[PDB]
């Protein structure tokens, strides 16, 4: 919804992110999936540097993504590592909005 949310819910200090811990939590409520970007929050934000009216963009580098995605009991998740482009909604020149990660 905005930036702040943002980096609440797609920003992780670690790759190793604590799937089954995180994802049972208010913020992540067990949903399906969620991605997890490595980085500090200042350099997310600059992929959307200079882009005012909302448009879904995607990055021109890769980074390095953790995905928890729920297994067959519901609100249990695996870890996936993987380095890939990912897309996002910028505004105002910081993304406000998870799209999707690249193909």
């Amino acid at each position: 919804q905005d930036w702040l949310t943002f980096q609440k819910k797609h920003i992780t200090n670690t790759r190793d992110v604590d799937c089954d811990n995180i994802m049972s939590t208010n913020l992540f409520h067990c949903k399906d999936k969620n991605t997890f970007i490595y980085s500090r929050p200042e350099p997310v934000k600059a992929i959307c540097k200079g882009i005012i009216a909302s448009k879904n963009v995607l990055t021109t580098s890769e980074f390095y993504l953790s995905d928890c995605n729920v297994t067959s009991r519901p609100c249990k998740y695996k870890l996936k590592k993987s380095t890939n482009k990912f897309a996002v909604t910028c505004e105002n020149q910081a993304p406000v909005h998870f799209v999707g990660v690249g193909s």
